[PDB]
């Protein structure tokens, strides 16, 4: 009877989109500092984001731009947030990919885009060469501190003003 | 400055939710002969369909399952209709997938589900062996007729009673 046969989603579409709107409210009345964000066109599940470089951090003076992306699944699954604009930092790869706990498997469906963009923001001053995406930059941020911090300084002039 | 740069839809899931419902309750008041259709579950995108063998086709007899998918882009997309029955006949394959010309370039926003179902009864009624999907029965068809619809009530009787 298995031999009888031959060899998007609505529900939730309407729970994502009743938080999404929830968020944008948020974000707009109480945003991060630094950090702005909201929907780039009619679609609300694709969000444009600007931080700025954290004060007293190596990105000091820099204007970043990142592309935040919900999924129907959101708030069970986390956003998909990666960095646009070139950062030289051990736990943002060359596709802007973010290595970031909550970001992955510590997501929680409490967790709201302004807390994951301040999250963003402290990794920015205070990044992780436990878990990095940019072998290289994590070594040399432990063993030549002042090229890693020149580097990122370069970076930032070049690419983020 | 493309050197700075590193290396789900609201719109159209409102105006397909919004398409769906209503050809739901057109087709629960209207049904084509034969023929009913509606959601399996809470996903609006996801429909069921019986089919009953058109009286007089070598089908007759045969109960037929369907599975209907919308997409978000439902009506500017067909709707992705395919036999779960199996069913010998040139225009029917053995994923089920249909040879039918409004399912793919003669599809327009202006056809109905009830409308597609009615044709898949006129497809049945009528197979079109100018345009198969399954090489071997559209030659059958062509030069052994007799042996053909033998094999189709043989499969009606196998795997749709």
């Amino acid at each position: 009877q298995t031999e009888k046969e031959t060899n998007k989603n609505s529900k939730l579409l309407s729970t994502s989109a009743k938080r999404i709107q929830k968020e944008l409210a948020d974000i707009t009345l109480d945003p991060p500092p630094n950090c702005s964000a909201g929907p780039k066109g009619d679609n609300i599940y694709e969000w444009r984001s600007t931080i700025l470089g954290p004060p007293g951090s190596v990105y000091e003076g820099g204007v970043f731009f990142l592309d935040i992306t919900f999924t129907p699944e959101y708030p069970f699954k986390p956003p998909k947030v990666t960095f646009r604009t070139r950062i030289y930092h051990c736990n943002i790869n060359s596709q802007g990919v973010i290595c970031l706990d909550i970001l992955k498997d510590n997501w929680s469906p409490a967790l709201t885009i302004s807390k994951v963009l301040l999250s963003i923001c402290s990794l920015l001053t205070d990044c992780n060469p436990a878990d990095p995406l940019v072998g290289s930059i994590a070594t040399q941020y432990m063993t030549n501190r002042a090229e890693h911090d020149r580097m990122a300084r370069q970076w930032t002039k070049r690419y983020a003003t």
